[PDB]
């Protein structure tokens, strides 16, 4: 399955609706965190109150350079549970269930990465700087982010707009 | 270590060029500073490679071919002749740089104008991927050497994410 599947707006909103009606009250938020930051499933699922701060989230695996801080909206921040320790319980099993109700087809074993793919896909499609994206997802190399480059609306007419000759930066 | 020029240097360079015995020096320079063309790519530019508001550079080692758009004002001031548009402005270039009191590490002269284009392109908010094509970089690695000029804006994640602003 050569394709890195991602959801489109319509899917995205139908998935959320189903997630928000999941018998697991934490799913919605976990999915949202993922869509909003591009975090890996576990990264958002195991989130602790100390990674959350007024308008941003920090992800870390081992102190061994895996410390990323991804900015979120006031809206999302305000939705997060105020309690200490782990904000949510495990919710993966409930996810599979929601995705099915939303009529979402995905390649074998892709349910886990789909949200991250979606985030990156749209980020780039929205004109996001691939260099910023590499940091957000926490890739050790830019080659890893290159998988999302084709989404970037390329417009070479910028050479006239950004060249030193007509528009010197300094 | 790659050297590039700043506005003040650029204005003094153009000035020393608009005084060169070689009438082409100033033109070739403007080309490199607007497209990032290697020196030779612009120096040997032939009339057919030019088209209204875009230039097509070609084969260096690999038979390359890319087309960098340009401004009407740059085009409008190009030789309307045929065949090679200019002569050999390299020695004239060195002359101008020296007269401008511009110091550069060994052999940086051939690419300095292109470095300048890249650096400023990136500084001006240019898309690294676009810059990649513009310079004919086979690998994004080569282009990465300009990444540090890119203004980092992680707040953008708040406006580009599919939860709040799905592209479609
Ligand atoms: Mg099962
Ligand atoms: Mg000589």
């Amino acid at each position: 399955e050569t394709e890195l599947a991602f959801l489109y707006e319509r899917d995205i909103y139908r998935l959320l609706a189903e997630c928000d009606n999941s018998r697991n009250p934490d799913l919605g938020l976990i999915v949202r965190i993922c869509l909003a930051t591009g975090a890996r499933w576990s990264e958002a699922e195991t989130l602790t109150q100390s990674q959350v701060m007024p308008y941003k989230i920090t992800f870390t695996n081992t102190k061994s350079k895996k410390n990323r801080t991804v900015p979120i909206s006031d809206e999302l921040f305000d939705m997060l549970p105020k309690k200490r320790g782990r904000l949510f319980n495990d919710a993966y099993e409930s996810f599979e269930n929601a995705v099915l109700r939303a009529e979402i087809e995905l390649p074998k074993g892709q349910l886990t990465h789909v949200l991250r793919h979606t985030f990156a896909s749209h980020f780039m499609m929205n004109g996001g700087n691939i260099l910023v994206l590499k940091e957000i997802l926490g890739h050790s190399t830019i080659e890893m982010t290159m998988r999302y480059a084709h989404f970037a609306p390329s417009h070479l007419e910028s050479a006239v707009k950004f060249n030193p000759l007509s528009n010197p930066a300094q």
